[PDB]
């Protein structure tokens, strides 16, 4: 068992080799004992994964999302 004592983070591993064309769902999840983390669901895949926030269409997505 790879420890961690506490939950830590929800998502531990990310993607980073997510397009935003192969998002089907985007939901931003803020880890207060982490960092800040980026849920997508695969268009392809269909499976959520997690995005890395150093992404340069997240950090896009970001001014975006969170400015309008």
């Amino acid at each position: 068992k790879p420890v961690s004592l506490s939950y830590r983070c929800p998502c531990r591993f990310f993607e980073s080799h997510v397009a935003r064309a192969n998002v089907k769902h985007l939901k931003i999840l803020n880890t207060p004992n982490c960092a800040l983390q980026i849920v997508a669901r695969l268009k392809n895949n269909n499976r959520q994964v997690c995005i890395d926030p150093k992404l340069k269409w997240i950090q896009e997505y970001l001014e975006k999302a969170l400015n309008k």
